[PDB]
């Protein structure tokens, strides 16, 4: 076992392979499956898989019920195989959490599940299942992170999380992470901006994370930094805005733009130089479709032009939340970090008639040989039995 | 493979971070769970695990009638990874049981499960899942043992049993197990004592014993010895009286407390000079809610002060047995002892309507850092559908 | 990896300690498990399995329809860890069969499956799960064999077969195979002898079978044969007959006892010098009861006297096969060869009203330590929703 | 971990030995078994392995509903070890795939996993589950390819795909991939050929593929080629015709037979000098029954008289798609190249009054030693619960 580089550059990628999709709904209306959302995929040097928050009860019976709720001593992290449903059967138990992340440094998974009251949440960090380390919250506003991969750079794993209103300013930190062992933190510095659910990469011995803003942004925020956490934070400048809900594509900012601005999805983008892999939904209004765009200068030009539009799931289709995950070279057998995503699609209330909420999930790696735009939906049908 | 050492002290701790929930109760409304109690978690240096007493049966199936009902030839003692839930899919067979406990020495796992009859009962002990030894009831009474870890110390495990009256003197001996073969025993002189279901610890290469007195005392006794088997025996002082039921909180004694000293439960307490961590219901009528108490002086002091309270689960919500558990160093890394400990929430009978008992669990480890009380109750919804 | 010995002696034994239980019937009233009959259990240097024959149908199902029937090309060979449930989740699958045996020389698994017509049967011969050899019926009358573990002496496995009427004469043959290969075989010159369902095991670098006579014998035949395959033959003397049905104990016989020796039951007997284990049901006219009887003479002795009796399942209880398993000191660490053995128990028809018959399992194993009698029932309710 | 050789012979054989059943359609009557098609079986040094396309649903579930389809976003190519029910419980996530093939060099798993639309569909190819390599549709026609097991020799692993009509002309490409990284291909200039489904094994170093004619020929057409895809073409000559449809047995063709020629099915052969080992159904206008024929000079001969035949599956009951699969020395241990096939047993549309279509799968291998045939069929009860 050996610790992972994570000093070679990202692998320039011209279109997407669809890499794994669970059918998770599909199937849980006759097998044993979780009630999950926020899903996630973080791989190891031997395998990748899917990290999930359970809602602690199974699709079609009775304690699906009401599960659109976010947060209860319920729910618990837990991961299984990728491509596999989330089953009691299958899937390896984490942590308590509402809100987690977790990554592996090359030689154990490191897991942060925060779980306890709105008002005073702690998250429990673990390594290879271990409890090392605990943080409380420090605004007594729901302390929440990634909800997906952290990202590891020579033995050093980081996150970043949030306290604080999902409606105006909060508190952002970033923490460097050894063993499970919190080693260092700062807080981000970042008036007017918003930070939540950030997706994060390695790239080049930095680490880069392009996440949420809930309060007044419908472009992304995204913040980078070394290993000794010096940082710079900013907005997505492309006109091609990248969060849900947001406007129709036009001039935009490299500050966050406030035209529907408020709420959001968690999201990711791929920095190239100037250029950026932009996933996001096909509608500015509704979490449906999927689709995901390069535009050569869209990191720090603020026109809406573009190259590529590579579709992934139709507009008339459920999306939900999507995340970056990153394969290393230790795994690969590449000279340079491959960049892959994952989208959940979600199923269930606010928009559909069910008592219950839940997501399947569909991934793809980043490739520059053929590649093909399609739809990969849920394929479920609603509303089931237990209704 | 090393066996373990067990001569480091117990890490001092300020509070309890949670470890798991396996939510059973609220998954086995739909999925194959195994009708359970008496669950309780042991680690090895690699993994740990809950076991459980089974009651061969599965919960919503017709064969959980009846399931409150203690000893039976159907129960048996199982495992599976520690957060899931005891499914026939994910559960590894131990032992014929219908009383228990298990540990390992670091290098193979031993196992006591106790069955046959109230007359006669024969405890069968395995070492990595091979009869090694047996030892029959000595007083023709319901022999019966821990429902919790055995502990160990430089290949040598060690465990407590009991035969005889529930209400009444009875019987008590220590054993001493190297690798699965008994190689010492003794009764304790313990008149006016009475010992069941004891939680033991390894501190410091001695082993310490918190346990249930079911005949006149409110308070826990507790009885500690060397590799040797010599012991000494006492009850908590605290005036924070440990079982269930029991007086509200007022002046203790160092011997049994009679008032409301009938009947009781399985748990635990955590010895640290002077001082003691007391995890004890809230109720003191019930089998209801639970909480973490320091008390500083509690171990040899008679008054009812205490410094910290941590609230586990809600005093509205079912708790149940509780028991401790270690992690030793070769595990952890630390160079220390890390004291856990795990709660059964029991659900049925004979407190609700329904046909059959099961429990769920959850677990913590103590930790140094920044933790939270809230409540993490089982969440089930009964009646189920069989009832 | 090395070979099994086989050269020690049977370690003596005072009683039984129960080692399983899976309650397979129970837990298949909801949970996923296969209907099975005719298992056995078999060990390797690592491990303990339990062996069964699926009827290719779950419990509570309408394919568990009719599964009285003895032989079909649903029918398969699989096995899963002792004391665990048969089930499509657990179950590693063997050979396609509707008779069967296996077993474990130290280096690899070896099985034997026997599928295809009555009047052409092919026993296929597996080694690793690689097939290695096939034997072909030679009297085109249901070819069948041991239904319980092959015995193994210095990386040469043995087994018996069959074939040939079920109410008269027949044909039987000794089988040596190394390395899934049949290298020698020999058929048994047996005038007026019949034998069925051998269980045997090694001893002293030598095998020995207790069978079963279907033909005219209520007491059981008995073949043991060094590795060369020179063989004895007879029956066992006892008055304490081991057949089922069998008349009441008297003066019993050397050769076959006409008195109730139509029909049986696969059974087993472990010698000892002039003496004998004797398992067998407590009902003389039905497959209920078992239990254990030691016999100081009963090998070569006639008479009707008994030293030991260990009840293992009630009079009132359904029973059915029983089959010898042993545990080698490459296993256990002992020097000698120690005898356990498993109990089928038969649920269904013909004598339930049910549309299926399937059965659960016990095992137990033998030791000088304190035992005690007991029951360990079935413990089904049916019929079942299905019937 | 060393590369196959796979330049060894095949072993010649006179009989066929049944190898492996899983049942899944009985089992899935009640258990959670995915609806699957097109399984295949391929092994490594280590295991062998069922590989199936899934529809994304269970049996007796109504995402069951309109199965028949051969195409969808939900499809996905997974696998578990041979002989058990394709459960979500037990079965490894491949690929996302509605068309596929696999294959082990020694060292890792290849897949092949074709999604998208009809219009421009695109193979993933996979090596140790990490995507390796990607082919996209060059006729824009459905890309389709071997639902079977691909071939390897020293390091290299061969594979046929077909893009274009599957009722005229198309275009079929041979592959080369060494590490999941396609290293040369080439069209095969097959004029008036038409070639779908390949069944491919190396023999000597090199590949001979039997294939699925589904324009213009009722015998099945070839093509055999070495590692630098240097290549040969034909069809089988024999008057015992392979494919279905097919008209009655006569004077066959070493060209496409035209009678009956359009449709079929995919199956395969064994080459043997000039002779062959037929797999077939047994009706001429239905996938039902299946059985091995041997005839000595079908190869190049065109007359219908043969040596041997062996019943697979009685004319009575339903089969469907066959394929090879071999195992080679490195996991046998023989001199030679092992030949075993698989038969799908397809229930349900469109000739059964179901709402879904699903099969089970039934596998033997090649011996020297005594066989029978016989019937393995499905034996699952049509309709099922949901219809
Ligand atoms: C679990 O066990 C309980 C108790 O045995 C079952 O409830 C019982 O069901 C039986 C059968 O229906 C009832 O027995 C009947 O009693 C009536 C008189 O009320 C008598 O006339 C009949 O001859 C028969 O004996 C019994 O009343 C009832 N007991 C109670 C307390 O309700 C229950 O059905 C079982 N549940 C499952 C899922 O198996
Ligand atoms: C699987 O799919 C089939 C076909 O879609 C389902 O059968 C169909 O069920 C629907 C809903 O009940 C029926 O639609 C209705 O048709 C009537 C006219 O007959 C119309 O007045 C209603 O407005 C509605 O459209 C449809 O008749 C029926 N089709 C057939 C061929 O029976 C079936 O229910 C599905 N099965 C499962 C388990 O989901
Ligand atoms: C901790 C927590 O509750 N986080 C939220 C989250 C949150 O409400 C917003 O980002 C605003 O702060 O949004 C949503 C969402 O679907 O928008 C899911 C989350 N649920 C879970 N992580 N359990
Ligand atoms: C062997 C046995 O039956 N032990 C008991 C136990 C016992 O009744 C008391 O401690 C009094 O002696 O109490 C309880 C109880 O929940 O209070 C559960 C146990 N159930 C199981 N261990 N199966
Ligand atoms: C090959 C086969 O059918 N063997 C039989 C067996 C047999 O009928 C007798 O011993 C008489 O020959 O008896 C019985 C039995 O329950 O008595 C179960 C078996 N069923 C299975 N092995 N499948
Ligand atoms: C890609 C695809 O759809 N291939 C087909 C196939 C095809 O229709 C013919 O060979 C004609 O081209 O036939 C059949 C069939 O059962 O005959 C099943 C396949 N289904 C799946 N592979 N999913
Ligand atoms: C990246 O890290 C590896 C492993 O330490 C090292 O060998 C290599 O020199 C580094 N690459 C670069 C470009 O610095
Ligand atoms: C869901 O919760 C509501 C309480 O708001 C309750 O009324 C309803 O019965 C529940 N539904 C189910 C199916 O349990
Ligand atoms: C505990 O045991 C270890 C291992 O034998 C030994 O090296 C060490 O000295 C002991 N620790 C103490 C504090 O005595
Ligand atoms: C039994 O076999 C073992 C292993 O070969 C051998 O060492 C030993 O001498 C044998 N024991 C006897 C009593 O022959
Ligand atoms: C069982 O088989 C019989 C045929 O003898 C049939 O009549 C009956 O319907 C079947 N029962 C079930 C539940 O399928
Ligand atoms: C086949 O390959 C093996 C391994 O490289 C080689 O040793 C052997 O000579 C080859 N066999 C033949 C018959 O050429
Ligand atoms: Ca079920
Ligand atoms: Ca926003
Ligand atoms: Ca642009
Ligand atoms: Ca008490
Ligand atoms: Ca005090
Ligand atoms: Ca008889
Ligand atoms: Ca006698
Ligand atoms: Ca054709
Ligand atoms: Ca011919």
């Amino acid at each position: 076992s050996v610790k992972l580089a994570g000093n070679s550059s990202l692998c320039p990628v011209s279109g997407w392979a669809i890499y794994s999709k669970d059918n998770s709904v599909r199937i849980g209306s006759k097998g044993d499956v979780f009630v999950i959302r926020e899903p996630f995929i973080s791989c190891s040097p031997l395998e990748c898989r899917t990290f999930f928050l359970t809602q602690g009860a199974l699709l079609n019976d009775k304690h699906s019920n009401g599960t659109i709720k976010d947060r209860s001593p319920y729910r618990t992290l837990m991961s299984c195989p990728i491509g596999e449903v989330p089953s009691p059967y299958n899937s390896r138990f984490e942590s308590v959490a509402w809100s987690a992340s977790a990554c592996h440094d090359g030689i154990n998974w490191l897991t942060i599940g925060i779980s306890g009251p709105d008002n005073g949440a702690v998250a429990v960090l673990k390594y290879n299942g271990i409890i090392t380390d605990t943080i409380k919250s420090w605004r007594n506003n729901i302390l929440r992170t990634q909800e997906s991969e952290c990202a590891c750079v020579n033995g050093s794993c980081f996150t970043v999380m949030t306290d604080g209103p999902s409606n105006g300013q909060a508190s952002y930190k970033i923490f460097r992470i050894e063993k499970g062992k919190i080693v260092k933190s700062v807080e981000m510095n970042a008036p007017n901006y918003h930070y939540e659910e950030c997706s994060c990469y390695p790239d080049s011995s930095e680490i880069t994370c392009v996440c949420r803003d809930n309060w007044h942004g419908s472009n992304r925020p995204w913040v980078s930094f070394n290993q000794n956490l010096e940082y710079q934070i900013g907005y997505i400048c492309s006109g091609i805005f990248g969060d849900n809900p947001r406007p129709n594509d036009k001039t935009g900012s490299c500050g966050p733009v406030s035209s529907n601005g408020a709420n959001g999805v968690k999201g990711f983008s791929f920095k190239y130089g100037n250029g950026v892999w932009i996933g996001r939904t096909k509608s500015i209004s509704s979490r449906n479709g999927f689709e995901m765009i390069w535009d050569p200068n869209g990191w720090t030009g603020t026109d809406n032009n573009f190259s590529i539009k590579q579709d992934i799931v139709g507009i008339n289709e459920w999306s939900g939340y999507s995340g970056s995950f990153v394969q290393h070279p230790e795994l690969t057998g590449l000279d340079c970090i491959r960049p892959c995503f994952w989208v959940e699609l979600i199923r269930g209330r606010p928009k559909e008639n069910t008592i219950w909420t839940s997501g399947s999930s569909i991934s793809f790696c980043g490739v520059n040989s053929d590649t093909v735009g399609w739809s990969w939906p849920d394929g479920a049908e609603l509303p089931f039995t237990i209704d």
